[PDB]
């Protein structure tokens, strides 16, 4: 696929809410665990993955997540425009054991994820080399 | 420089932390804003950090930094063994009329630090991906 297609969505385990970044052409995985659904966690996030991925337009299986004026305020300065869930929770649950705090627990599993094969986190690589 | 070397600082500005990581070989920035100046913060962010990139080495201009056992068993679960900043303030000072939290400004100085040039972000999947 194109790019610099990336998915957002948000999603719930213990009472807390994980945001969940895919580079759709490759499957690599951004995500977080943030304290509330709120669009200012959107904002902020959207501004940090822009900084560190080519970022030109985001989808997501809740449109309303990108109605704030906040959220589309982050989309015009980063120059932004408009399954995998279940994977990753699925890790989350294998090393849940090996952590206090779920927050850990859901970047142990996006390491586990990016890097068993390729590994996601090549097929980022080469895609958005490949296309420079 | 070899291409999993990573250099991780913690910085200071407005009386909060920021913890700065750079991609010795490319000049390629994460940085976040922490609340306090501890162990935790830095081991989940390596294990950020390490799930998001190939991360096989760490340096720091504060060695102190690396001798919690919080800090060591992220280094071991990851696999990680063990100028800038100021470029980087620079910017935040630029931008920081255009946010109210530094939180914010840091990201958009991420941002334009990773992408303008090639650029930061444009070495770092180049240096990669040659590796791969
Ligand atoms: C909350 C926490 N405290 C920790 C550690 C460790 C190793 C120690 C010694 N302590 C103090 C302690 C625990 N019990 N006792 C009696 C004293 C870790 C940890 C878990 C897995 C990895 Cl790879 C790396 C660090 C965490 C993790 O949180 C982060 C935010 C990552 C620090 C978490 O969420 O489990
Ligand atoms: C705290 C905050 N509130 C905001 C916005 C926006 C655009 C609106 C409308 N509001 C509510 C508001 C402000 N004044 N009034 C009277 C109502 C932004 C913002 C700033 C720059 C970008 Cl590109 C994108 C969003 C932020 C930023 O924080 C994040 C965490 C990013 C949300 C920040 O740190 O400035």
């Amino acid at each position: 696929c194109s790019p610099g297609i990336w998915q957002l969505d948000c999603t719930h385990l213990e009472g807390k809410v994980i945001l969940v970044a895919v580079h759709v052409a490759s499957g690599y995985i951004e995500a977080e665990v943030i304290p509330a659904e709120t669009g200012q966690e959107t904002a902020h996030f959207l501004l940090k993955l822009a900084g560190r991925w080519p970022v030109k337009t985001v989808h997501t299986d809740n449109g309303s997540n990108f109605t704030s004026t906040t959220v589309k305020t982050a989309c015009w300065w980063a120059g932004i425009k408009q399954s995998m869930n279940k994977e990753l929770k699925k890790i989350i649950g294998q090393v849940r054991d090996q952590a206090e705090h779920l927050k850990t627990a859901v970047q142990m599993a996006v390491f586990i994820h990016n890097h068993k094969r390729y590994s996601a986190g090549e097929r980022i690589v080469d895609i958005i080399a490949t296309d420079i």
